[PDB]
DNA sequence: CGGCGGTACTG
DNA sequence: CAGTACC
DNA sequence: GCCG
């Protein structure tokens, strides 16, 4: 953590680009910032800048301006719309397009949104839980939530295997939400159980809002919603559940454990090797066109364990706490 | 030049 | 489909 | 934004 004086200013720029919808420029910035944060010693030279992976001339020039003038002139020309765009796209279900649209329509505050904006069902829930959805819970509460789900699941099939993933599995002290993966060792009993589980969890008043939940489909893969533990002092928390076939267990676990950048790096690596990795499977002999798009499926490789995914990719295994990029 | 992860709901 | 979301 |  040796370049806070520069990265702190870059994260402001990255965030501005992000809420304005400039996703690839923002991405570039993210990789540079992350790089700078892992670099033990204070970069001291424009040459020493380019040196680092994720950093190039453009970014180097910025870092040079910050160490000499102790400032970044671009930070002074960030659009005034940015704080408002950030406020709006912090509503669950509203992204950069929606935020920019609301802004163009003259809205500047959540009060404007509440009173004048047209909201999707999701966004109305997002807004109702605006503050809650910005808070992190202690991992101890995540345990309680996982256990509430696990108990309700194992109540109608004790064979069900339930594991909390995401930041919880990566071992963080606090969690943004709870990610529960459910599967079954028998390979078939996982089918059409959202039906039973969600009903059970609604029965106990545990679920309060549904954000994403295709219950008309017998093939539902995920539930994204909102729960609240019983008793006083409790806040609404975001709950994400996925149910996967046992054969996809390792890939599902890897994906659902993250982090996001870790998943992307893994998947980017797989593609270099003519393979493909998703929450469903690791595939080989994947045929692609000249534009990187999948033109041919290939074969699914057997992956009983996360270790196998690493192995098939020619990588040393990493514990969840080490995937925390 | 041009890709930068791969996928699942919503409406 | 585009937008948003998941990790 | 970075990089092949
Ligand atoms: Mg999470
Ligand atoms: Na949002
Ligand atoms: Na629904």
């Amino acid at each position: 953590a040796h370049n806070l004086h520069i990265t702190e200013k870059l994260e402001v720029l990255a965030k501005a680009y992000s809420v304005q919808g400039d996703k690839w420029r923002a991405l570039g910035y993210a990789k540079a910032i992350n790089a700078l944060k892992s670099f033990h010693k204070p970069v001291t030279s424009y040459q020493e800048a380019c040196s680092i992976p994720g950093i190039g001339k453009r970014m180097a020039e910025k870092i040079i301006e910050i160490l000499e003038s102790g400032h970044l002139r671009k930070l002074d020309h960030i659009s005034e719309s940015v704080p408002v765009l950030e406020l709006f796209s912090n509503i669950w279900g509203a992204g950069t397009k929606t935020a920019q649209m609301w802004y163009q329509q003259g809205f500047r505050s959540l009060e404007d949104i509440r009173s004048q904006a047209s909201l999707t069902t999701q966004q109305a829930i997002g807004l109702k839980h605006y503050s809650d959805f910005l808070e992190r819970m202690p991992r101890e509460e995540a345990t309680e939530i996982e256990q509430t789900v696990q108990k309700a699941a194992q109540a109608f099939n004790s064979g069900l295997l339930c594991v909390a993933c995401g930041s919880y599995r990566r071992g963080k002290a606090t969690c943004g939400d709870v990610d529960v993966l459910i599967t079954h060792p028998d390979g078939r009993s996982h089918r059409g159980i959202f039906s039973r589980l969600l009903d059970s969890l609604r029965q106990e008043g545990f679920l309060t809002d549904d954000l994403v939940s295709q219950e008309e489909n017998g093939q539902q893969q995920k539930y994204l919603g909102v729960c609240r533990l019983p008793g006083p002092g409790r806040r609404h928390r975001r709950l994400d559940i996925i149910v996967v076939p046992y054969s996809e267990f390792a890939c599902a676990l890897l994906y659902f454990t993250g982090s996001a950048h870790f998943n992307r790096s893994m998947r980017a690596l797989a593609k270099t090797k003519g393979m493909s990795l998703s929450e469903h499977a690791l595939s080989t002999a994947v045929v692609r066109n000249t534009h990187g798009c999948k033109v041919g499926p290939g074969r699914v490789l057997p992956t009983p364990t996360e270790k196998d995914v690493f192995r098939l990719l020619g990588l040393p295994y990493r514990e969840p706490a080490e995937r925390d990029w």
